[PDB]
């Protein structure tokens, strides 16, 4: 009937210079419909624009982010789609740094 | 005395009659360790919550049955110790009984 | 360039009378810097003084706590440190008794 | 261009009477780009499942005082926040809250 | 019907080197029935037992805390009560010390 | 002995095309030391580097931002100091637009 809550406990994993593990659990409310999949947003520092980071969407509770540049810090966010709407996104995670470690 | 109420109530695998219902333990256990607990669902078009175990659950997940097809449910979680019985967790839901995905 | 933010959602499991299983999950903000490993302090009831778990750094999400008395209450608290500096300790978690 | 705000947040009570409560809660952290326009305050009574409009035009301030409650019954709340985009998700929400005095 | 949930937002300000003004905000659930008052506990540092602060219960969202020993540290936090029982206590607030602004 | 825990529920009011009033709660813990005053910062979209509201620390526990440009969107962060040192900043406000409501 309407959008689903935001994904909640967004957390990361496995960084290194170039790419980073993502991972986060469902939303609370799915407004009615089932959950299609994730949309997965960063945001880089020295850039006020969120970027896509999954052309399809994502069906899975976690997705890898690449394209990293090594030294940059990074936010990330992540939004719940169903046949309703987006919801609004997550909160934010970062700045995380893309080192190796 | 009482334990707080778990935490961090989150769900997979949902199905037109069941989901699989996951949690973390209580940060304070008032005491006296948790025995287990009580998981309760309340249907949209009905005022009442429902407890879903009869016995106590001790593990961090349980497995929800019995929904029908297409309706509307809210969860929510407690534990209990030798002293009672704690608050409910968040309320997870409304959640769809549909096939996910 | 400075140091991360708390470990969050630290939780517990595979208590015993005489240790428990740490878990959590790293800052949502390393400062800079990636993360060296975590602190992991505990604090007794009956005593108002806050206690280093390990010497060494842990690397991992997550730290089993030994040498616990049988019967007494617990809290504990986790840290994450990079080059820069060490973070605020997580929230609190206990008190959690020490019983099987 | 603008998309629609964050929730209004820190949704809480005070003033409880048989028949009327005090609403009060704190803006969006996000506006998503527009100013607020206002506030829609609903209510979910016990013993029946529908959110129920509280105002019908929206609410500029911070604070609104629910009325028409029946005495004894349990009642739940929630706000959302609109701008030109359009309306956000509505806050946590409060109660059960039950229409008594002390 | 049941014991409230714990009052929220337990805050503080007036520090003193003997006091300290306390401000929350009521239970997000008063179980069924209305709150009758509240009661306020503090904990100093060097001790490891909650004092109770007030003998009757307050039916304000406020109370000023006194008796405070200068330069010590101090715990706080607050129960809801109703004629079901009383909460769990709020979030703790401190430590705090007694000192002057 | 040691900085002190963020200021926590930083929120907005009285949203100006030039200005707007920023509110929050003291720490919940201190440090040991009495809070000396806070340090606000804010952070234009289009920008990433966060400026320095306040030149001497603000005791209050309120402090108006001025020298918006409208129609610009601002984060907000406000940390508390004492003798020990600086905290980490609150949670971040925003985006707050600049404009007249």
């Amino acid at each position: 009937s309407e959008r689903p809550s935001p994904p909640v406990n967004l957390t990361s994993s496995d960084q290194t210079q170039s790419s980073v593990q993502l991972k986060w659990e469902p939303p609370l409310k799915d407004g009615g419909s089932p959950i299609l999949g994730y949309i997965i947003e960063r945001c880089e520092e020295g850039k006020d624009n969120w970027i896509h980071c999954n052309m399809k969407l994502v069906p899975e509770l976690t997705y890898k982010v690449t394209g990293l540049e090594k030294g940059n810090k990074y936010l990330y966010r992540v939004s719940a789609e169903n046949k309703a709407g987006v919801s609004d996104p997550s909160e934010i995670l970062g700045p995380l740094t893309a080192d190796d470690a």
